[PDB]
């Protein structure tokens, strides 16, 4: 599985049949259809005590891993029940500024999409969490091209070091609060993982407000490689999945 013509998202159903299930992600957010739910509590992002460990190139994206052995970086409130611990964050981008986000807003596509993954502490670990309908909570943030993102430069500067698949690099003292938009207004719906095994155990929380990144910021993302070191070079671009059928599900808004 990958994002090429032969192993791309239209092919995943053969090894991962849930690809055509009832609560697949991402989806298109119809803002005129989304229902304003007054019983939605504000989001609670506690990341002041976050501890990053490393960054790695897994062949489909790069991940910034966090120590989730304690309630250091948590998400609670909103539509969630209980505490969700930050395990890792990764992005999805395109070959051009015209595409890259997974979620779409009235069919509008952004340059990239940031996903913060959290698991419900009730289930003890991530592996058990992914077996429950309320197991994960993903915080999604849209990226648009404009001004540089002061807070994103640290990540940007380390990509040279993890250019190929399998590579990883120590990555401590990274503060995720630097990637957050000003407003925490959101849309939420029940969905799945965006990559196989595409388990249908996520509570998506898509922030209304995008963060802006500079052209040169995004450009460094485009220099990554899908391939392992010593194999033909295949640039890591368009590592995003096409929007899926809502199928009855309803999208709620906190505004
Ligand atoms: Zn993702």
């Amino acid at each position: 599985w990958g994002y090429g013509k032969h192993n791309g998202p239209e092919h995943w159903h053969k090894d991962f049949p849930i690809a055509k299930g009832e609560r697949q992600s991402p989806v298109d957010i119809d803002t005129h259809t989304a229902k304003y739910d007054p019983s939605l509590k504000p989001l609670s992002v506690s990341y002041d005590q976050a501890t990053s460990l490393r960054i790695l190139n897994n062949g489909h994206a790069f991940n910034v891993e966090f120590d989730d052995s304690q309630d250091k970086a948590v998400l609670k409130g909103g539509p969630l029940d209980g505490t969700y611990r930050l395990i890792q964050f990764h992005f999805h981008w395109g070959s051009l500024d015209g595409q890259g986000s997974e979620h779409t807003v009235d069919k509008k596509k952004y340059a990239a999409e940031l996903h913060l993954v959290h698991w419900n502490t009730k289930y003890g670990d991530f592996g058990k969490a992914v077996q429950q309908p309320d197991g994960l909570a993903v915080l999604g943030i849209f990226l648009k091209v404009g001004s540089a993102k002061p807070g994103l430069q640290k990540v940007v500067d380390v990509l040279d070091s993890i250019k190929t698949k399998g590579k990883s690099a120590d990555f401590t003292n990274f503060d995720p609060r630097g990637l957050l938009p000003e407003s925490l207004d959101y849309w939420t719906y029940p969905g799945s993982l965006d990559t196989p095994p595409l388990l249908e155990c996520v509570t998506w929380i898509v922030l209304k407000e995008p963060i802006s990144v500079s052209s040169e910021q995004v450009l460094k993302f485009r220099k990554l490689n899908f391939n392992g070191e010593g194999e033909p070079e295949e640039l890591m671009v368009d590592n995003w999945r096409p929007a899926q059928p809502l199928k009855n599900r309803q999208i709620k808004a906190s505004f």
